[PDB]
RNA sequence: GGGCCAUACCUCUUGGGCCUGGUUAGUACCUCUUCGGUGGGAAUACCAGGUGCCC
C-alpha cells in the first residue's frame, strides 16, 4: 500500500502510479508527459498518456484488405471509414 | 470544418472495445545496489461503475 504524505492528507492507494496521480492534484501539475519529438502534451493517468501515444502511432485502416490509409488521429480514421467504406 | 484523439468506435445488451475503482498484487518479472535500499511493473482470475467534450 502506497500512502500520500502531503500535509494532513494521509490518503492510501493500491499502486504507486495512483499515489502519483493523487499528488499531481496537490501540486496542480501533470505527471505523465508525452516524450515524442515536437510534442508537449501531459496527462493525468499513464493509460491516458498510453492512449495519446496512439496518436503518434496513427490509426491504420483494416475495413478492407486492399486499403493502406493511416490516420494521424482517431477522428481522421473514423472520417476516412465513413467516406471510403460507407458500404 | 477545426481542437482534445475512442468514456467519441463497434453491437443493440444491460454486451465488445476503450476508461476508472476494489480483490489476485505493488505479488511475479525487470533497472541500479556496499544487498540495508531503489525505480518501473504485469499476466491470469473475480466483482462494481462509466460510454464524448469544446469552438
Ligand atoms: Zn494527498
Ligand atoms: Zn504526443
Ligand atoms: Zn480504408
Amino acid at each position: 500500500m502506497y500512502v500520500c504524505h502531503f500535509e494532513n492528507c494521509g490518503k492510501a492507494f493500491k499502486k504507486h502510479n495512483q499515489l502519483k496521480v493523487h499528488q499531481f492534484s496537490h501540486t496542480q501539475q501533470l505527471p505523465y508527459e508525452c516524450p515524442h519529438e515536437g510534442c508537449d502534451k501531459r496527462f493525468s493517468l499513464p493509460s491516458r498518456l498510453k492512449r495519446h501515444e496512439k496518436v503518434h502511432a496513427g490509426y491504420p485502416c483494416k475495413k478492407d484488405d486492399s486499403c493502406s490509409f493511416v490516420g494521424k488521429t482517431w477522428t481522421l480514421y473514423l472520417k476516412h471509414v465513413a467516406e471510403c467504406h460507407q458500404d
